[PDB]
């Protein structure tokens, strides 16, 4: 029950309510939580002191949108340069194919998940929300059991978002039958997951969320069902939102915009975070704000697929919560959240060539990647370095030869570097990464084991 002191961090970014930062300052940790953050903290009941000099410390990064199983689908030549339709076909085909060859069972997803999750820790990411949409077998298989098992073995904080594709081509869908589950099978399964896995209490390490793939891909019955289940069991709701084709598909199936559809079917609530949000009607943005939905900025796939730049400034101006994420590795293709912030930092600028004040700043992006994401996930106990909050902490060295000359360390973190490898990472008060290495997980063994299971 003994504490941990991180002493003399060169810079500490808190993202508390004042955006306080401190210099040559400490973080005191006791079990799952932060006890204090400030200069010259007492080592009174401390059983280990960690030398933070030369480091910048942030709240642990929170990846608010992953698809772990896609770790197996990286850097496929056929999928290097493809639009959404071909990409979606390519991933679905591969996952369905590997699955009926017996090459993609929950045992495989578990080890893919273990690799990408460990990569995540090493990149300073302390919480991941994975959306798994793939459940063939008639009895919905243990894919989420498998990702939760990897997360738990690793000690990374975890949100399991049970996804689906419930709208088939026989109803106007762009999927297939092997992945199309009846709505009731999705709903039954979700209930069992909550009861078995959900840790609603503060500092909870595993939580469940309900996440249809999207309005073009799922039945309204599912959304309404989930809206009921979310209020009955106090869990959260997640889906994709305003991908370029969606407005057209939503109007064709239902005669309304994707937002108006969500509104109708119970999803205009503070009960919701929404992935991408690339091309909304501007007129709807103030409505996102009053509804209290949050939005996850996913720059890497938005660029990768040719979709472009989501109006993040507008969301910020409207007071909408904005978080950040990588998405799956079939459309990123890495799980490197920190690197992806540099992508956003730069790619937004050409869209407002003469109004640099509109450009997202390093600190606004770092906020998205911590506090913003914590809020997307409904976690007031994460995303902030201050007393009472979770001791989830990520730190990077500032004294490498590739960061010589850096005047502001936080900007430096986005704008410079050969490597996004974190030095020191703490989750739920447990040191998981030190000197850029895992201290509990066996790195080489995990690389070997997962590599052996990746399908040809
Ligand atoms: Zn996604």
């Amino acid at each position: 029950e003994r504490m941990i002191l991180i002493r003399g961090l060169t810079r500490v970014i808190t993202f508390d309510d004042q955006e306080r930062e401190l210099e040559d300052a400490d973080i005191l940790i006791d079990g799952p939580k932060i006890v204090a953050v400030g200069k010259n903290l007492s080592d009174r009941s401390v059983s280990r002191t960690i030398d933070g000099r030369g480091m910048i410390a942030l709240p642990g990064l929170i990846n608010s949108h992953q698809h772990l199983y896609e770790g197996a689908m990286r850097a496929i030549p056929q999928l290097e340069r493809v639009t959404m339709a071909s990409w979606l076909e390519g991933v679905l085909t591969r996952s369905a194919g590997w699955w009926r060859d017996g090459k993609f069972g929950p045992d495989v997803i578990r080890e893919v998940a273990r690799a990408v999750l460990l990569e995540s820790l090493l990149g300073g990411i302390t919480t991941v929300a994975d959306q798994h949409p793939f459940f063939p077998g008639a009895t919905a298989d243990s894919y989420i059991d498998a990702t939760i098992e990897a997360a738990t073995d690793l000690g990374i904080r975890f949100h399991a978002v049970r996804s689906s594709m419930t709208l088939g081509k026989s109803e106007g869908g762009f999927c297939d039958d092997l992945f199309v589950e009846p709505v009731d099978r999705v709903v039954q399964h979700c209930l069992g997951l909550i009861d078995q896995y959900h840790e609603p209490e503060p500092f909870g390490m595993v939580r469940i969320a309900l996440g249809p793939c999207g309005v073009p891909h799922d039945k309204p019955e599912l959304f309404e069902a989930f809206a009921q289940m979310a209020a009955d069991y106090d869990v959260r709701l997640h889906t994709h939102f305003y991908q370029p084709l969606d407005a057209g598909m939503s109007d064709h199936l239902y005669g309304m915009t994707p937002w108006r559809f969500l509104e109708k079917h119970g999803w205009a609530s503070d009960r919701v975070w929404l992935a991408h949000a690339v091309v909304p009607p501007r007129e709807e943005i103030p409505e996102f704000a009053d509804a209290g939905v949050a939005i996850a900025h996913l720059i890497a796939p938005d660029l990768r697929l040719g979709w472009g730049l989501a109006p993040i400034r507008e969301y910020l101006d409207a007071g909408i919560t904005v978080g950040f994420g990588t998405t799956g590795s079939a459309s990123n293709d890495g799980g490197n959240l920190l690197g992806d912030l540099r992508l956003a930092a730069l790619a937004h600028r050409p869209a407002d060539p003469n109004e640099p004040e509109k450009w997202l700043s390093a600190r606004e992006l770092l906020r998205m990647a911590t506090r913003g994401s914590a809020e997307c996930l409904g976690r007031p106990d994460l995303g902030v370095l201050e007393e009472g909050r979770a001791a989830d902490i990520a730190c990077w060295r500032l004294d490498g030869v590739d960061r010589v000359g850096v005047h502001d360390p936080a900007i430096g973190l986005i704008m410079t570097g050969l490597s996004d490898r974190a030095s020191l990472v703490v989750v739920n008060g447990q040191v998981l990464v030190e000197n850029e290495r895992p201290v509990l997980a066996d790195l080489e063994r995990i690389v070997a084991n997962t590599t052996a299971l990746i399908p040809k």
